[PDB]
């Protein structure tokens, strides 16, 4: 039983019944000249968390905890990609179009791959999700129930989209979720900040948040 | 084909493939002397939208659109209520305890009921949901697919919790969602405003938003 100083009150977990979930740490969103930059976004806040996510992964692997990685991705034939999502915003470079690191949001492309320095090792779960929420159209809920997981440590990008959605999904499904605040990032500083406040608002309506240092202190 | 002025760009729908979703307009959350007020939340901003929500309901009923209502609710034995949800916030009066309008978040209690001013009528879907998201553990998705619904008009409370969760779920599932901005409300005005900005961010990443007057204009 490990007790972590957290907002809005201390967070308790057992490593055996806890998993680390690292959401969408994908080359196209984070690397200089990748698709993120092209759309005009500041990738720097995302690159700046890479060392903290790496230390979270090493903490989980040392503790022998389950590790889940997610990738936002579609089948190369775009058959799991809703028409709504493909048309949304009439993008010049849309899902499946050739971007700087290959076909945008497509399974097996270089830009779709998880950063090498945070990449999955053998024994870790890897979920390809067609939506922002890690639980929609995936077997993530079933896989965690098979492993008797009750508690999630959450990290990744972006805070107000995939992280928030996945965390809201997990909260509804009965998981106790701790987002590691310095291991999440957004293209929008204000969205990052208000999302973290929303998640722990009203006595922890979605869950808990703490910096890496409080997690390391607990273990 | 009705065309509505909206952010981030005009929203087009056909009434035969469009449903109004009115989320959690329940007595304990909105009435003076309800559990919401007892907890020290100021319910006046939720009460303030009831006439706008009733106008939106009357608009959808006159256009013959499908109308879906949601209630956050649990079986009296709380067998569909995760233990996490019951312990969260170490509450003084928690789920299933007796509040000013009956057992908190329990089906059939006066507090659990949708406001008479927004009551469902015959031929409307009424969804009881054990979470914040209208799609989790409901047949909502299957009911909308069965009736060939592709577009949702979205209203209710609270903006940053059940409205935002339900809209993010609906986006992932391939629905085109227009949140009717003055027909949603939050205990926290800044969470209300910034939720609307996140939902339409990045050229419409979750969906569209517009005031009721713009929807009234298109019909």
């Amino acid at each position: 039983m490990i007790r972590i100083d957290a907002t809005p009150y201390p967070y308790q977990f057992h490593p055996r019944s806890t998993a680390l979930v690292v959401i969408d740490m994908q080359r196209d969103f984070i690397e200089e000249g990748g698709f993120g930059s092209a759309l005009g976004n500041d990738v720097r806040p995302l690159a700046a968390i890479v060392p903290t996510v790496a230390a979270l992964l090493q903490l989980a692997r040392e503790a022998g905890m389950l590790v889940v990685h997610t990738r936002e991705s579609h089948l190369p034939d775009l058959s799991d990609c809703p028409r709504s999502k493909r048309l949304r915003g009439n993008p010049t470079l849309g899902i499946g179009d050739v971007g700087p690191m290959g076909r945008i949001l497509v399974q097996g492309e270089p830009g779709n791959q998880i950063l090498p320095q945070l990449a999955p090792v053998e024994g870790e779960l890897v979920i390809d999700k067609p939506g922002k929420g890690a639980f929609y159209a995936t077997d993530l809920h079933a896989q965690l129930q098979e492993r008797r997981i009750t508690h999630l440590l959450v990290a990744g990008v972006t805070t107000e989209v995939c992280v928030q959605t996945s965390m809201r999904e997990a909260n509804d499904r009965g998981y106790e979720c701790l987002v590691i605040e310095d291991a999440c990032a957004s293209y929008f500083p204000d969205f990052h900040r208000i999302t973290l406040e929303m998640l722990t608002a009203q006595g922890g309506i979605v869950g808990w948040r703490t910096p890496l240092a409080q997690l390391q202190a607990g273990v």
